[PDB]
């Protein structure tokens, strides 16, 4: 149930997180709170999961970054991986996946040791073998597209 | 550097990039003038790059994200496929990799048979061949660490 309006809200929020209420309306040809409304009611819907700025990983420094695809050591009992790892920091994003492996992750660190480091902890907490694809550089990333 | 008032601000505005200056200088212990002018040093030193909204790809009708893994098919030529695949909108993220795969690109779309479309297309104009996984499910998405 996305109309129009919402369809420029959205858009213009992906572009600008930070867009003021006045902009949003004299964007979408709206009064200041008939916008709030709209905006409230697309984040209370799960149409905006929130907002971010976008960090730079390298001057907080994260020198390295990599995916980690993860495969349960035992497939038997239910899966609690992106549970049990919800509480390393390092890991930014979680997805289940098909194919061979069950989950990938997207992982961030200092260094090629703290890297080995993180491995250890991933494999012992959710008891799963993992597999690593080191990023060399990223060209663009986020790149949301509403259609 | 990072000064560590920096990082208090940095991390308060990760989670929640709608922060405003008056609610951040309270938490971070400063003046709605001094954390005001500090965040347009931040933006300037290309630290924080952007403000987005997140939002819920299915909500917005892409009931299929995939990760394609992109490998050139001749390396006599330049490689250049970030570059040439930019202006195809359904990929959101383009990554070089240490892997099998010369890149890693997420891409989101309509449905399984919008995939192969956008695949096939991938294919002809960067010269590339594809590998891809699809995306059961995200449990989370870009939280991002601040050490
Ligand atoms: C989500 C996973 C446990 C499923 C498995 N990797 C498959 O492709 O069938």
């Amino acid at each position: 149930a996305l109309d129009d309006i919402d369809r420029i809200l959205v858009r213009e929020l992906a572009a600008d997180g930070r867009a003021t209420l006045s902009e949003l309306a004299t964007r979408a040809g709206l009064s200041v709170s008939a916008v709030q409304s709209r905006v409230r009611r697309l984040e209370s819907r799960g149409v905006v999961q929130g907002y971010s700025a976008r960090i730079n990983p390298e001057a907080v420094g994260h020198l390295l970054s990599a995916f980690v695809a993860i495969t349960p050591l035992d497939p038997s009992q239910p899966d609690d991986a992106p549970a049990r790892l919800e509480h390393i920091e390092e890991v930014e994003s979680c997805y289940s996946v098909a194919g061979e492996e069950s989950y990938v992750l997207l992982v961030r660190v200092a260094s090629a040791r703290a890297l080995e480091d993180l491995l250890q902890r991933i494999r012992t907490t959710a008891n799963v073998r993992t597999r690593s694809t080191i990023i060399l550089n990223t060209f663009y990333s986020d790149r949301q597209h509403i259609p």
